[PDB]
């Protein structure tokens, strides 16, 4: 029954052909033409960074890595607390093709060689309070060959940074704005390899972030593209949440202001200073905002969204939420690290406390807990989904992977939902 099978809406916008790197190369390229575009702003320092820049940098990374030898054989890993420089190495591989690994950097020294044994690079991208911790997992790791520094202009301590990387193996003449991203089959290539909550690895295809593009600009399910949009991202940049809203706000030419250690005043103030008209928080920053009574001495009236993403906040949370900061209610999504991103997505504009819809390319269904079967609306079962985010596997282990997503391209999530006559989602 058919009837009982969610389908996302067809995109406002049809997908886009070519792979993310593509996609990005090509969107960031004409942000880049406008000079001022501001790309990230860091809260802490209060540098910005423009498209241009952005652009420059990452293009010259491409081209710097391809002439070091990477392909589509290769990975990387990106090591780093979020920063200005964090993007550029993920930008530079997309643009050729090599997979991306983001290794979280509060991760103790067992579960990043974890981590790293899984994605087995070739290249060390790490931010200098990592350094230590790269040195040690690549002692028992001899596939890393290269470590660069990623926050810093010259060498440090005898490695190179991007800029001197760069510099060593850039042709002659390079031209930023004659670079031809590579081309590739955007369904075979992976362009992140992604830790689960032992983690596993997640591989993710070009065509993920490609759909993800597409909900990003979504009018209904995404943010409308409009000039002078600031976003306040305190999520980690190496887990999904904000790996895959920060490459979107980057599709939209969007400002995004980065802290990488919470505070309750940096936070508050930099909403009001920055006029950010959406904000996003990990699960329990919602839990500590409910308790806030701070928000009430700044400036808040350019703020129209907070964001939590794929995890699912309980219903009492998030109206606590919403009401201290004067809002309708939060805007939530369903998502897991195997998804990509978020699959149920609250439309904007639009049920306490539903999560929200399915999301275009996708559908969702729930099912009986012991026996399998589709169930019907208002019935509470297994949420199951299905669509081009799901990610191709795990990291060679085939097992898991089988036990997640059934023969038909079904994920099992293992949470409890059910969904209504409106077709919104709730988690139980």
């Amino acid at each position: 029954d058919a009837k009982n099978i969610k389908k996302g809406p067809a995109p406002f916008y049809p997908l886009e052909d070519g792979t993310a790197g593509e996609q990005l190369h090509k969107a960031m390229k004409r942000y880049a033409l406008v000079p001022g575009t501001i790309a990230f702003t860091d809260a802490h320092i209060e540098v910005n960074i423009t498209y241009a820049e952005y652009f420059e940098m990452s293009v010259r990374l491409a081209e710097a890595m391809k002439r070091y030898g990477l392909n589509t054989n290769h990975r990387i890993v990106v090591c780093s607390e979020n920063s200005l420089q964090f993007f550029m190495p993920v930008l530079g591989a997309l643009f050729i093709g090599v997979a991306v690994a983001p290794a979280n950097d509060i991760y103790n020294e067992r579960e990043l060689l974890n981590s790293m044994n899984i994605s087995q690079p070739t290249v060390v991208f790490v931010s200098k309070k990592g350094l230590q911790k790269i040195l040690n997992v690549q002692k028992k790791l001899p596939i890393i060959q290269k470590i660069i520094i990623m926050d810093s202009k010259t060498d440090y301590q005898g490695f190179q940074s991007m800029y001197t990387f760069v510099t060593s193996h850039l042709p002659p003449g390079f031209n930023e704005y004659d670079f031809v991203p590579e081309s590739f089959d955007r369904d075979k290539t992976i362009a992140l390899i992604m830790n689960s909550s032992l983690p596993k690895g997640v591989a993710l295809p070009h065509r993920t972030a490609c759909v993800r593009f597409s909900h990003a600009r979504d009018p209904i399910f995404g943010n409308q593209i409009i000039p002078d949009t600031a976003i306040l991202s305190v999520v980690p940049f190496h887990h999904g949440f904000g790996m895959f809203t920060t490459l979107g706000y980057l599709i939209c030419g969007f400002r995004v202001v980065l802290m990488y250690r919470f505070e309750e005043e940096l936070f508050l103030r930099s909403l009001q200073d920055y006029k950010i008209q959406s904000a996003l928080l990990v699960p329990t920053l919602f839990s500590f905002f409910a308790k806030s009574t701070l928000i009430d001495k700044y400036d808040l009236s350019n703020l129209h969204e907070i964001a939590s993403g794929g995890a699912p906040l309980s219903k009492e949370v998030g109206e606590a939420v919403a009401k201290r900061f004067h809002l309708p209610g939060i805007r939530q999504g369903y998502g897991l690290t195997e998804t990509t991103s978020a699959i149920l997505i609250t439309p904007e504009g639009d049920k306490p406390g539903a999560v929200g819809k399915v999301v275009p390319f996708f559908e969702a269904k729930v099912v009986d807990l012991d026996t399998g079967k589709t169930l019907g609306v208002n019935q509470r079962g297994e949420l199951c989904v299905r669509g081009p985010m799901i990610m191709s596997g795990y990291v060679n282990n085939p097992e898991a992977t089988n036990a997640l997503i059934d023969k038909d391209g079904w994920l099992h999530s293992g949470d409890i939902a059910y969904w209504d006559e409106d077709e919104h989602f709730f988690i139980v």
